[PDB]
């Protein structure tokens, strides 16, 4: 079924660690999706996937320098979840 689209803002100049995303989902699913944003006046993806672990919990890490500097928004995208799945919290940690 559908994508699941969630803004998100992070520093434009800080690209220490990782884009670190928390989802919660059905225990053993298989989830994909992409976190996207707007650099140069283009789209760009980057994909993730992952599955739920046996307490329906997946964390989902990008390293910040696969981000251009400059970029402070964008999306965190749901493509396919095989049962339920929802982002609940992301921030950039080192
Ligand atoms: O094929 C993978 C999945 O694609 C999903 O569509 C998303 C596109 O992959 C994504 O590039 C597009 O991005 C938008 C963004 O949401 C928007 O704010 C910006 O303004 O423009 C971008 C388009 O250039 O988002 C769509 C999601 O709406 C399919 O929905 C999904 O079924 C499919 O598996």
């Amino acid at each position: 079924d559908t994508a699941i689209l969630y803004p998100f803002t992070i520093s434009g100049n800080d690209r220490n660690g990782n884009f670190t995303i928390n989802f919660k989902g059905t225990p053993n699913s298989t989830n994909n999706g992409c976190i996207g944003y707007s650099y140069n006046g283009d789209w760009e993806k980057i994909e993730w996937e992952g599955s739920c672990d046996g307490n329906g919990n997946l964390v989902v890490e990008v390293p910040m320098s696969k981000i251009p500097a400059g970029v402070t928004s964008g999306e965190i995208q749901i493509w396919w979840h095989s049962g339920d799945l929802k982002m609940t919290d992301y921030k950039a940690l080192e």
